[PDB]
């Protein structure tokens, strides 16, 4: 079935582009737009916590839009409520930090922050300078790759449709859905003649390394100062919160 696997691309792809959150043209264009040296000594100056709480704000956002994307996947909703979960909480963080790459730009090592690019020291006063430096670190080896949009989308859609994760129930089915994703996804990288990143891709391993750090980092902030969070994933929000 040639069309169905361009069909599963397109509902990939339109599931992506309505989650991303900023456009790519967006991220580009707002590149010369730099917190000056008096904006960064702001943001240095405030609170752990308070920094925590911004970032912590910022992040569920995005899990929430991954979440949302996951649920447009064609055959995602068809999964038993168990395997939703399991898939989302392994693999969410995981692509919330693929995504950040998008908003990454290599040339002086800035991210796209709360309406301006800025280096990791604007977030010096959450202490995480080694965390920090890793997540740093790894959207600029992404940045390599000039990934196109449809490109993460697909590459997303397999970190979270993965069948090897602990405790799925139907694994089979996770793997109809998984085969299908990665047809698609090994299509689209031969029409485009860009078969050349997937040997680029990040090492398996190195993507879970970095997403247990970070949400273990997460998971301690949330123990000393609990933020407030707008729920609306219930079966979701009662694994990653207690
Ligand atoms: O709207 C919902 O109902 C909803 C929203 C977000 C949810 O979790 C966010 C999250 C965090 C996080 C974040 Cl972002 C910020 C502060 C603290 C955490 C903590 F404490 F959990 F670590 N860390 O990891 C994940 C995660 C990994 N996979 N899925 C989720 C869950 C449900």
């Amino acid at each position: 079935s040639l069309t169905e696997i361009e069909h599963l691309v397109q509902s990939v792809c339109k599931s992506y582009r309505e989650t991303c959150q900023l456009r790519l043209e967006d991220l580009l264009r707002q590149r010369s737009n730099i917190f000056s040296r008096e904006e960064v000594t702001g943001y240095q100056r405030k609170s752990m916590w308070e920094m925590w709480e911004r970032c912590a704000h910022h992040l569920t956002e995005a899990i929430q839009y991954v979440v949302e994307f996951a649920k447009r996947l064609s055959g995602f909703m068809e999964l038993c409520q168990n395997d939703q979960i399991v898939l989302l909480k392994a693999g969410a963080m995981e692509v919330v930090l693929v995504r950040m790459c998008r908003a990454y730009n290599a040339d002086n090592r800035t991210v796209f922050f709360e309406g301006k690019y800025g280096g990791m020291e604007l977030f010096r006063a959450l202490g995480c300078s080694e965390l920090i430096s890793s997540i740093f670190d790894f959207s600029h080896s992404l940045s390599a790759l000039h990934f196109s949009e449809d490109e993460i989308a697909l590459y997303t859609a397999l970190v979270l449709i993965n069948a090897h994760r602990p405790g799925l129930q139907e694994k089979r089915k996770v793997e109809q859905l998984q085969y299908n994703l990665e047809l698609a996804f090994h299509h689209h990288l031969h029409k485009t003649h860009r078969q050349s990143i997937l040997a680029k891709l990040p090492p398996k391993g190195k993507l879970r390394s970095l997403c247990s750090q970070h949400v273990e980092r997460l998971q301690i902030f949330q123990h000393l100062h609990p933020i407030v969070v707008q729920a609306a994933f219930p079966p979701l929000y009662k694994e990653l919160f207690s």
